[PDB]
This record gives structure tokens, C-alpha cells and sequence, in this order.
């Protein structure tokens, strides 16, 4: 590459496999989207706020794919694996899943950010700090509200809190 | 002081101690604010009712330390206590908490608004009057009605009733 | 906590303390505004100055706890020294005592950022450089711009030049 | 009188004694106000404050008078002395003298402040501590600021310090 420079070779394949991260991530929230969308679910709310997230993911994968061009290093593709479920359960257990999946995103920029470190590749560390680190954080701690919130509501009487969960937060 | 005119060294430092009462008052709803922000309680509404607070109780520290300049006293800080606690329980916990608080910003207000009457100092009078004593009125009947509210709502089933009321009042 | 990712209980410590160290800083300036406000001192240019930079540190202290909720860890308050001085002397004065100050607050946030550092934690390093560390930066340089036309004028002329520095400069 | 309530003859009395004295009050601010426009004299700024201030003394007696009429009683007119002095000095010279005279004015309004209250009349309580106490309490540290600076600057170099104040503060 007539560009790259200070751009190591594992920090490239690691950034591709967080794009596979990412666009599965994205693949995950679609399915939980359209389960809520399901006659027999119902709740638009909780099907709105994956949607989104869909997206948000999506996003992600794009812009690191922007960022390894931007590098010099080669974008590679692999296979997207299928979400882990295909019946989602209530919003709480939907919830709990999301949290599991973004603090394992989160993870995954923690070592990524570790590696551009100890590559002494100050680039990337303020990449990662200025469009992901600040996010995942953020969502997480929503996340975390909403999961408390739902919570509150789904021990009180269950179809109930659900109900009111999705019409007067969501 | 070249300005002093009808002011007791008995008002002045009652002044003040009620400018350092309404600094921990202030304190104390910044705690209460922030705990209603953790993931773990999660209810927004009381987090910003707490905030809200923290603020008005900083300006009438402000306002009677204003006050203190002009009528040629001079104020004179301490140390702020911290808050008397570090977590606040529920919604109606940290609301008869601050109705406490407020009778004994209350009680202060009252006390001074007496030795300025038994010092013929008028001006203090119509200071105490004008600013805080109707202001206090108010809110602790606003505290008041929440606490009926509240008490109405977690008596039916208390997670839902405290994410109603968070949601519909606050 | 649901929410906690990659957070020591060191940097939830020293976010702790460093929460104190501001709120302290925001009562010093409280202080310095309102002995300014004097009528036997009288200089409203240097009293607007130390009273918007005790808004400026309270506003640093809010959002280290907004920072310390976002990755779950636990807010505690402590006591709030008062200042140091009852009296602030002349501008000078109050402005060395101003730089000591800030000083103090750019050496706790490189000593938690080195902290954040050895345990591995960007999204610290990251939190503190986009909203501390460069606000310091300016902010002594502003004060030692200051404290350098304030000791050219109070050489010539005392009263004079403080006066001069007040109305031509604050 | 078909309208006279809970009106002693002795706050009427005093009333109208304090109506000459703002009148008073105004006429000696009349007569610092054009010493200061002399064109051996010639500080413009210190003119107006004077001149601004007479306006408003003349205010205040007007005030009381419709009051008096409100209430029932009588307007009754003296002599008005001549201001106590010819020639006012130099700007710290007029703004003691200014000093001096809104102190006995402060000093007349909480007399009749004390009288109206051992004839427990509200009304007049009231009245004084809308329209009058609080005014004089805020033009008297006001002046006691410009005393102040004035002091710091004539301190330094007479002439020059006396330019600049009229010339940066009025």
C-alpha cells in the first residue's frame, strides 16, 4: 500500500473480525425487531428501540470498514452467523440478551484498543475512543435503566408492566 | 463598615449559619439526585425533581449571601456536612426525606425572621418574606402532595406505583 | 452492578475524591466572588470572574458523577472544607491563590488519568481528556495572562492599576 | 374623612415630615448635580448620577404623598432649607455627603417603620418596605462601592484617579 503507514497487520485482522462482530450484532437486533413486531407479541415499542439498534450497528461495521481503508489495510469478509435464538421470550429476557451482546462489543473494543496500544498505533486508539468506547458505555448504562425499570414492573403483575413499559418509556 | 446601617452582628451571623444550612441543603439533594440516576434505580423523574432542587437551595445561599454584602455584614463559610445519608431507599423514602429538610429550612427562616422582629430590622423582614418563607410554603405543600401520591400508589403494588408516579407526575 | 465493564475500584475511588476536590474548588470561588462583592472591596469585574468559575467547577463535579453512574460505579460524598481564607486581600492575591488552586485540580486529573492508565481503562483517559484536561490547560494560562498585566499595573500604582485591570480587563 | 381606617395622626404627621425631607433630599441632589456640570468642575457622569438621583428623591416624596392621600390624610407643606453647602468639593467629598444623607433618609424610614408598627398599622409596613427600605439599602452599597473606588484611585494620583472614575464606572 502506497498509504500505509504505522498500521500493523494484526490490528487489521482485528478490525475485520469487529466488523463481523458488528454486522452480526446489527443481524441480532433485526431478528429482535421483527419478533416484537410478531400479531402474537405485539409490543412496538421494544420493536422500535431493536430496530434502531439494527442500524446503530450496522454503522459501526461501516465506519471501521471506512477506517481500515483509511489505513491502508484490506477489508475481508466472513460468513455472518444467524442470531443465537429465533423466539426472543418477554422484553426483559430480550433486554438481558442485549446487554450480553453489547458488553461483549464493548470487550471486544477494550482489546482492540489494548492492541493499538501495546502497536504503539495512537490512531486507532482515539478512532475507537472518539466513535465507540463513549457509545457502548452509554447504551449500556441505558440498557441497564431500562432492564431496572422493567424489572420493577414485570415483578409488580407481569403482562401489565410489560404493557406500560413499552407504551410510557419506550 | 462605611454602609452598616440597623444590622445586628446577631442577624449577620444567623445569616450566616442559614447561607451554610442551605449549601448542605443543596448537597444534600445532589446526592439525592444522583443516587435516583444509578442503573440500579433508574427512575428520571425523581433524579431531575432532586437536581432541581439542588440548584434553588445553591441560589438562596446566594441570594442571602447578596443580601449579607449589602447590608454591610460579612459572610463567613464553614465546612458543609455531607449528606446524612449515601443511599436514599424508594421514592417515598427520599421524599419524606426532603420534606424534613425543608421543614427545618423551614423552622431557620422562621427563627431568623424572629430575631430580625425582636432587632426592629424590617429590611430582614421583608427580605425573609419576599424571597423564602412563601417559597418554602409552596414547596412543602408540592412535597406534601407527591407524598399522598406516592403513598397511594406503592400501598396498591410498589414498583409499579413508584414507576406510575415517576412516569405521570414527575 | 448489571452495568460495570472494565472499572476498578481504584478509578471509582479517586472519581470519588477528585468529585470532592472540585466541589471544594466551586466553595473557594463562592468565596473569593462574594468577598469581591464587599462595598470596602468593590471590584465587580474580578467578582463575575471567580463567581462564573464556581459555577465552572461545580459543572466538573456533576459531570464526573454523571461519569461515575455511566460505568456503574457508586457516588460517595464527603464533608466540604470550607476554604482556606475568609479574606482574599488584592487581585493579585486572589489570583495566585486562584492558580495554586487549578494547579492542584490538573495534577489530580493527570494523577487519576496515569491511574486509568496502569489499569488499562480508555474510556477514563478518554472522558478526562476531552473535558478536563484541555479546559485546564486554557484556563491557567487565562490566569497567568492575568496574574502577568495585574503585577505590570500594581507595580506602577497600586489602587490604580487594580482598578485599571477590573475595568479594562474583567 | 369617609375613608380614614386604622390611620394614626402621628403617621400622618411623620409622613408629612418625611416628604420634606425627600424634597429636601432631591433639591440638594439638584444642587450637587449642576456644581458637577461647572465648567471648572466638568465631570459629566458625576452630574448625572446626582442629577438621576434628585429624580428619584422627588419620586419617593411624590409616592408618600399620594399614600398620605390614599390613606386619608393631609398633605401638608414647609419651607424647603436650602441645600447645606454651595460647593460640593471633589467626587469623594459629594459621595460622602450623598452617603451621609441617604443614611438619615434610611435612618427617617425606620423610624416610621417602628412607629407604624407600635400603632400596628400593616399598611404603612408594608408600603415602606416595598417602595423604600429595600431601594435604600441597594443605593447605599452602591455608593459605599464608589466610595470606595474613588478612594483607591485618588489615593494613587488625584487628578487622574477622579478622570478615570468618572470616565470607567459613571
Amino acid at each position: 500500500s502506497q498509504i500505509r503507514q504505522n498500521y500493523s497487520t494484526e490490528v487489521e485482522a482485528a478490525v475485520n473480525r469487529l466488523v463481523n462482530l458488528y454486522l452480526r450484532a446489527s443481524y441480532t437486533y433485526l431478528s429482535l425487531g421483527f419478533y416484537f413486531d410478531r400479531d402474537d407479541v405485539a409490543l412496538e415499542g421494544v420493536c422500535h428501540f431493536f430496530r434502531e439498534l439494527a442500524e446503530e450497528k450496522r454503522e459501526g461495521a461501516e465506519r471501521l470498514l471506512k477506517m481500515q481503508n483509511q489505513r491502508g489495510g484490506r477489508a475481508l469478509f466472513q460468513d455472518l452467523q444467524k442470531p443465537s435464538q429465533d423466539e426472543w421470550g418477554t422484553t426483559p429476557d430480550a433486554m438481558k440478551a442485549a446487554i450480553v451482546l453489547e458488553k461483549s462489543l464493548n470487550q471486544a473494543l477494550l482489546d482492540l484498543h489494548a492492541l493499538g496500544s501495546a502497536q504503539a498505533d495512537p490512531h486507532l486508539c482515539d478512532f475507537l475512543e472518539s466513535h465507540f468506547l463513549d457509545e457502548e458505555v452509554k447504551l449500556i448504562k441505558k440498557m441497564g435503566d431500562h432492564l431496572t425499570n422493567i424489572q420493577r414492573l414485570v415483578g409488580s403483575q407481569a403482562g401489565l408492566g410489560e404493557y406500560l413499559f413499552e407504551r410510557l418509556t419506550l
